[PDB]
């Protein structure tokens, strides 16, 4: 109809109750489900969907072999029905790649997916399901992108993307797209030494993405964006309570403009709902592994340093897998504020679990209740045992 | 369009012509399948549909192993078209959990879903696909509802949820929602001692629920609604032709304000369509366990408690396994009457054909016709040796 | 929109062209395919689709040990996009049942499944996706319909059901329905001696049904309908050119008011498109069983006693199994005329084709042709060999 | 809505984007994926969707056996959702038969399959999902088509059809058809000597059609079409760089109008976009087999024949089969210009891998870029041994 415009304010999360689950590898040990990893959920004005990258097999089938690899030919961002397994039948390719962001406008929407060699990706951005723009590796180093969905605001979608070194200073850079075509570029500025994989969201014309410094920082980078003026800033999460993982032990204080240090070179996609005291920060338990998942109330851990938990709610027992983690609302919801959304990807197979030969995931999501409700641990639910 | 009102009365019930079958388990022996069990039919204004709680899983799939379980993080509430199986790739996700209930207003449809450990569930209340509100358990014990539709009037569509013991007094409450959101709440009032799983249907602006008293009755607690005033009363059919299951064998009078006794903690989901002569009974045949399945004619059983039968139609041999039972019907039909529905649950697996390690069930459903109609009998049509 | 009026006359039939085949067989063999016979084919305004009374299994399972049988409580009329094959996941119930028919009035669709035991069958009519009428067996023994579609006129649709012996006098009626409820029913009259599983079409406000003397005759009785007066009247097709099967050899002379003898209690459902000299007959080749099947242009042959072929098609080759054939025009196509088209069901498996335990079959539909066509044979495709 | 017409001329092409991928052959390997072989692409006004000849039968089913031949009586034309693989229940049957053509003239879609044994073929004319006009075999040797989208400009549809020889003259003709309807046909005049499976797109009210000269010609011929004058020209494409297949090494001068001699009764269906300067050439690497596929600038290549590579793009690798090409278009995205856009078969199997009894493909399918993009190679992806 219009576009949509970021008129509310964030609902007050008092808690987290369950919205999607899918059980994609336990329904996959017996039916067509296709591999995937990297998923997240985006919302239409009529719809919520869940989206990942396929990469183009089945779980059960032999070419299932191998799927640990992050790119190949085979991948392609792929969307489907709410809380339904990603199968070869229901599964609906939005572009092929591997790396991926997608969002709606109010209008139609637009999807991102950037595939290519190492030294000469490249991404396309669709529009109203039909290729618009290209964008060719600036870098020559992996051109990546988001992992989960961009945010709009008056037909104003900004998406992050990273080209060059992972482990080193990369070239950041926020683009500003209109109706798929680009409206403006900007290199990163701001704090934040190193981004990757931004998990974003919006409210009162203002979009925050909480992203992931795999260099250096075990404190995630925060890239704020002005959709309307279409410029942006960037600093850490002040806060303690480390998010990033491996990460070390937390200590008493954070750091706001430098990366936390104590781990190098490595980390997960993750997010967080920044709004003062109504703040919440999403990460896995363990330090060590993608294990566990938990959200914790740290009000204002953004801006201060030595902001610890206030309340919390367990998603997934350490004693379960977990992996990447992404913001998302729906921003065509009726009411009178915008309901806090994640998604935590339960990653099984590979390197974890190598008794199989595949890597895949389910995926499970929450939204924000305004109520204290009672918590459940959400697991992905398979026996490795029965692939064998 | 324009929220639906009980503005008509019952047809005359002279038989029951068949309406519904999807031989899911059946068709389940090779082809994608998923486990369920409390399964119900609802209608939208222009579809009616298949529903159920999945077991997240395939029949044949290996995690169909222990699906005799009645609450997992892996179950969820899915509809799919009338009377085909439900299948991995057409089955709609409506929510997540573990106890449901769902009902179209006329303008959209609320679903409802409880999810959570024993002592700490919550209800998620989704309308027009989208979570409205909350509800967390109030009792900590099993918080619980329906397992059938709730029935609307004027956007006021109430729901009878049930927290506490299965064996002793519990907290019954009646929520009157209104596009998700909670106009108002009672507690349980009336003469019954025990409520759970509510069977419902509307007519004349008012809301009648057969139910179940776990606890103690052999007699159906009947629960009936006034959405207008949104106030209600309960007591049990005063019949002694006894309804739930196990049971003792028929009395020749009932009990109107008390369960009739014989039978302790145990009983079954059924209904049935209190309306003076025009009054049916649903039972199983036998009085031991979920076997066979009929419908019996007591003139004025609810207010009558030497009410006999006058006319019966079987449904399923008592030489084969029936399960729950419910009321919907269509309330978007055209004609001067609401036609009288209800669907069986044919369990099959666990535990009583043990040879197999899961449980699941297929659906026959039925509706009234004002001619007298020869009758089938209707079987679940699976082999178990297949399976084997 | 509003409902169809026959006013157009027949298109010239010169040739047969291909319109639609599912090759379900073969493709079942290896994917989740229903097991049915009974098919047929029936247009909307918007789309023409394939219809059949599943078996409630798939060919490959083990259920399907046994569906040579023709009534049990596990069949239903299913639909399914032209030329795909029934599978559990893109087949739509239209209702339950062992012997059906179904037709579009221009506004909606009216579907009709008969089930029950031998001796107390009962048909319920749908409309608009709903019940709206139930009639009871009359004679007892095998209430039994068309197994193809029905056609409308101003909202009136006309169906023929046969209740009693089939191998001696029954009770043939013609009920005038009209938005699912009976406006009236006749009595066979006429010249036929016995009635089943008609085969009908359209053209300039009357309505012909080529049916089967199950009884006596290896001609085929026509019921002629006026679905304005709703009247009707019967024969026998004169022609010395015989459509049943088994049958005698053809003789020089036929018969117009008796059947034509020397085959008794069998025969196959079949039709014809009697239009003066734009006359068509269908037929199997083999005179002893449903093997082969060729169309010929016999002109007159409803009225002409000795009337003889004048050019011919063949359809499916002798060495290949046929089976059933009914009529379907798309009345809602372009154009100044209907063009005639039929489907022949292709049997596979018991009772010929013994080494497997199942019997099911696929379809094959042509459409008239004003051109001359070149012919080809049209096999169902299947090796049996594989299912072994 | 009305008749698109051919208002834009062609973007400039500065490199290829990816723009589907179905990866069929790797997904069915463990999923109900139908055999097929001659892909294509089309889009509708409001979606683009893979086109492909269905074997009928899956490619793990027994009845895969045999499928390298072109010709049976289970074949038809699907088409299924973009990217998708064609699988049994997401391929929408177009028409039945062995040969075939599609496109939307922006009102609806006319769709062309030819069927029948060689020396009595016939072509079926579908319009709007109907059967309209029927053309019989004029040569008695394999009718044949496209293979490929036709083009269509105020309602007029000009298909290519060459009926006779493989390897000396045929008949070829032009039909122009509006609503499935013949308007004109005309005999093929100009000088390409023989004509097979072209590759057509529109731009500024011309069709342009780059063919395969399967008897002598190892350059291609190219008919242009004038759709309103319905009037066409033919000449071979002038250029040295050869791009049939098999072929012989290139020269440094090509023929205008004369087949380009070496390699005589065999080729491949290929296209070219032929614009001036923006001018690109599709060939396969390799000179012997259908093997790898690369594009290439060569500016003038219709009129110059001395024209020679200016830029180029690889595909698919020469260590990776390819077969067939073709050009399709979305007229109806945004913009001021029309985007090339073409698709590769990648066929599995037989005769290159026969350890199969099996022959297949997937499609892999690009559109232009006005950018300088970076390459990938795209194969089929599935490892044969795992079929074994
Ligand atoms: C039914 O449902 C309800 C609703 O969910 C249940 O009630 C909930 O129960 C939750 C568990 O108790 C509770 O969550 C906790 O909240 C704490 C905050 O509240 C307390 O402190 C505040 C502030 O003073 C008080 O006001 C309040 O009254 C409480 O006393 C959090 O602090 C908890 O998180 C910390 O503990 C968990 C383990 O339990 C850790 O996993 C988590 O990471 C937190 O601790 C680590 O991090 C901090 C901060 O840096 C460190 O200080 C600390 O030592 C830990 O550090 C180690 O571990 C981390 C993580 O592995 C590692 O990275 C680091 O290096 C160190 O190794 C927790 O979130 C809910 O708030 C509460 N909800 C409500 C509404 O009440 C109820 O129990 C259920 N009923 C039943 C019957 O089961
Ligand atoms: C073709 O189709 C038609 C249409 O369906 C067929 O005709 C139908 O046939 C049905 C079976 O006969 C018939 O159903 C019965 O109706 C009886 C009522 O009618 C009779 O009584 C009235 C009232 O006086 C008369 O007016 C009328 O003329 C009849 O004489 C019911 O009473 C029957 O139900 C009872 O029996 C069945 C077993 O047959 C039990 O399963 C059922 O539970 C009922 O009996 C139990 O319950 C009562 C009440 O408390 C007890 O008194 C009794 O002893 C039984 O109790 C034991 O069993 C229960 C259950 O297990 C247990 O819990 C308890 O503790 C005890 O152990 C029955 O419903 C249809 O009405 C009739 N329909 C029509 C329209 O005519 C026709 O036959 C078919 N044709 C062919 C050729 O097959
Ligand atoms: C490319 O395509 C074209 C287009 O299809 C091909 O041309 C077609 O070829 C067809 C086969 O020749 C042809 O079909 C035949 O038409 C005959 C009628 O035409 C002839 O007679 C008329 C009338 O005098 C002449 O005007 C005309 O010029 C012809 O001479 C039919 O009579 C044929 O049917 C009979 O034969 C077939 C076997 O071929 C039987 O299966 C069929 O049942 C008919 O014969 C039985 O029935 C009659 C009637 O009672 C009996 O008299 C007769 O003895 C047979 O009876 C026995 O068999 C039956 C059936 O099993 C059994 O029940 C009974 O008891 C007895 O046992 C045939 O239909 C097309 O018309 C023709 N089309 C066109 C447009 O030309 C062309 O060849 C193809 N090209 C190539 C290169 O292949
Ligand atoms: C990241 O991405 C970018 C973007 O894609 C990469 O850059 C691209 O790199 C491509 C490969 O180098 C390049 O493609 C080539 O373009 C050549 C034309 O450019 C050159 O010449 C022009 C004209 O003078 C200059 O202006 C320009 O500066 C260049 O110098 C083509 O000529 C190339 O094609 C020929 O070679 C390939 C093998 O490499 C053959 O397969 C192809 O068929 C061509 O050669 C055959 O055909 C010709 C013509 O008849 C014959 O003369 C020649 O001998 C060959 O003939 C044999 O082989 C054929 C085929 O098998 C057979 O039939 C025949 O009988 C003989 O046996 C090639 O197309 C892109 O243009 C370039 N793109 C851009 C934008 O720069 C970049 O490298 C990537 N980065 C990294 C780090 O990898
Ligand atoms: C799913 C799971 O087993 N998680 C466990 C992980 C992994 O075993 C290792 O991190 C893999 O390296 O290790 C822990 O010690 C941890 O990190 O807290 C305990 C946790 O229960
Ligand atoms: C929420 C829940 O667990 N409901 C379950 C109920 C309760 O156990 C009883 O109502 C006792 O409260 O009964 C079942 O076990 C049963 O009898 O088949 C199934 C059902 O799933
Ligand atoms: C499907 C079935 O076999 N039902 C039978 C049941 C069960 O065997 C037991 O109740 C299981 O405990 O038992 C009966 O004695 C009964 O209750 O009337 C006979 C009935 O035919
Ligand atoms: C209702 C019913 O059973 N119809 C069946 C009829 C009747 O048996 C005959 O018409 C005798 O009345 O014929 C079949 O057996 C047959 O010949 O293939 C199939 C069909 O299902
Ligand atoms: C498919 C098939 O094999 N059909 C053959 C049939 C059957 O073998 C028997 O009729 C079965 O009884 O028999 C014929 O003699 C015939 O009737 O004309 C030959 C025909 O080719
Ligand atoms: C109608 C038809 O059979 N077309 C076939 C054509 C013809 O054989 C050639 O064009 C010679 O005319 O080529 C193929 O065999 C091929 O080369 O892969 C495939 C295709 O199906
Ligand atoms: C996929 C593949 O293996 N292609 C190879 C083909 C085939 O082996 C033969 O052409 C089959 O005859 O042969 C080459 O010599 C060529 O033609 O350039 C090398 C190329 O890498
Ligand atoms: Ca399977
Ligand atoms: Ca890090
Ligand atoms: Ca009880
Ligand atoms: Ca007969
Ligand atoms: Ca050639």
């Amino acid at each position: 109809r219009d576009f949509n415009n970021l008129t509310k304010g964030l609902c007050t999360i008092n808690s987290w109750h369950i919205y999607g689950k899918d059980n994609a590898v336990r329904i996959g040990e017996d039916s067509d489900v296709l591999v995937t990893r990297e998923p997240y959920v985006s919302c239409d004005p009529d719809e919520c969907r869940f989206y990942a990258l396929s990469q183009g097999t089945t779980i059960r089938g032999k070419h299932s072999n191998g799927t640990i690899h992050d790119r190949s030919q085979y991948r392609a961002l792929i969307s489907w029905p709410l809380s339904s397994p990603p199968t070869v039948y229901n599964s609906r390719v939005e572009c092929i790649g591997w790396s991926s962001t997608s969002c709606h406008d109010g209008k139609t929407r637009m999807s991102i997916c950037i595939s290519g060699p190492n030294n000469n990706a490249s991404a396309v951005i669709w529009y109203n399901r039909r290729p618009v723009t290209e964008i060719n590796t600036w870098a020559r180093n992996i051109l990546r992108t988001q992992e989960s969905e961009c945010v709009c605001h008056n037909g104003v979608c900004p998406v992050v993307f990273t080209d060059g070194s992972a482990t080193g200073p990369a070239e950041t850079r926020i683009y500003y797209f209109k109706e798929g075509k680009i409206l403006k570029w900007e290199p990163l500025a701001g704090t934040a030494k190193h981004i990757e994989e931004c998990s974003c969201y919006g409210e009162r014309a203002e979009i925050t993405c909480t992203c992931k410094d795999n260099w250096q920082g075990s404190n995630r980078p925060v890239i704020r964006i002005d959709p309307v003026a279409m410029t942006h800033t960037s600093q850490y999460i002040c806060s303690p309570v480390l998010t990033d993982n491996p990460r070390p032990n937390d200590p008493t204080v954070g750091k706001c403009n430098d990366p936390y240090p104590g781990n190098n070179n490595n980390g997960v996609k993750g997010f967080s709902y920044l709004d003062g005291v109504n703040t919440w920060l999403g990460r896995t338990i363990s330090i060590a592994s993608r294990s566990g998942y938990e959200m914790l109330k740290v009000p204002n851990a953004l801006t201060d340093d030595k902001s610890k938990p206030t309340q919390g709610q367990t998603i997934v027992l350490n004693t379960d897998w977990s992996g990447y983690s992404g913001s998302f609302m729906d921003y065509w919801a009726e009411g009178e504020c915008y309901r806090a959304c994640f998604y935590v990807e339960l990653i099984r197979g590979r390197p974890k679990e190598d008794k199989v030969w595949w890597t895949s995931n389910s995926i499970v999501s929450m939204c924000s209740s305004t109520e204290f409700l009672g918590q459940w641990d959400w697991p992905d639910g398979a026996k490795i045992e029965y692939f064998l």
